[PDB]
């Protein structure tokens, strides 16, 4: 039955963390801080197909901001108005979660909010002296969900 | 917890109808046939957020088309390109169900293809003779696992 695999699937929410899920940094479709929106980058943009695209400076781990397709609605090519505006007025809550975290938990933090994406990151301790955050990836509330419904 | 709440969810996937959770034909976000693709008309799509919009001809019921986000991609305002041109070239897939579908059977139809928006409708057996399918709304994936996910 479909019912079953539900369950199961709901019963191994316990163990998984977000990194079991995650796509990873490499995987991902990214834009950088410093592009221009102008007919052919929104164009590549809504092409991909991605409801969210995450915005980094300077190396693809660093993530300063989400754009949302959504924030293009008002946006006039003829204008070639810069990302930073965009990500400056609507602002849209970047959220970290850690790679060890469980999808139970990732699931109950996705619910409260109106968040369905976080930036996976991982401390790393290996230095160099002071430990640092490495950003993984990205988790989505579909990447828990698909994990809840897919068969096996 | 979490668990508990989607077995239930899972279990009373037996019983209800598309019907429950479908959006009624009236909320639905939807577009004429005869639109054309021009800068205003193409920011109102983006606006509204959503992935799929129906497209209707004539009546809000009749609905011969599906366009998608993703197909403005490429479109230029300046050319004013009506929207049957897009409709005819990607032509995506149109899928239709009866209210009286059980959301089990819904979601593994949802799982199986591509597609998951699908058309809701029911016999209209009252007549004036000759009984017509009578289009109430629309149903997606994201509402049958907001079913199962929710809590009560
Ligand atoms: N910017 C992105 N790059 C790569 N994969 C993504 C991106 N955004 C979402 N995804 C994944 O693509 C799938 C569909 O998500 P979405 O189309 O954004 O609702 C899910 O598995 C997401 O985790
Ligand atoms: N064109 C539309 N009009 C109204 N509601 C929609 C439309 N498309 C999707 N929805 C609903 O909006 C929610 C999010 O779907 P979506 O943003 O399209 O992935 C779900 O409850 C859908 O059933």
């Amino acid at each position: 039955m479909e019912e079953l695999n539900i369950i199961q699937g709901a019963l191994e929410l316990r163990t998984k963390t977000v990194e079991d899920v995650m796509t990873p940094l490499r995987d991902c479709f990214m834009i950088t801080g410093e592009a221009i929106l102008d007919f052919n980058t929104m164009s590549e943009i809504m092409e991909s197909g991605y409801t969210r695209i995450p915005v980094f400076e300077g190396e693809r781990s660093n993530i300063v901001d989400l754009l949302f397709v959504k924030d293009l609605a008002f946006v006039d090519p003829d204008d070639c108005t810069p990302l930073k505006t965009i990500t400056k007025f609507y602002n849209h809550p970047l959220h970290f979660v850690f790679n060890d975290t469980k999808l139970d938990a990732m699931l109950e933090e996705f619910k409260k909010g109106k968040s369905h994406l976080a930036i996976v990151q991982r401390v790393n301790n290996e230095g160099e002296g002071d430990p640092f955050y490495e950003v993984l990836g990205i988790v989505t509330l579909e990447d828990v969900i698909e994990e809840i419904i897919k068969s096996e």
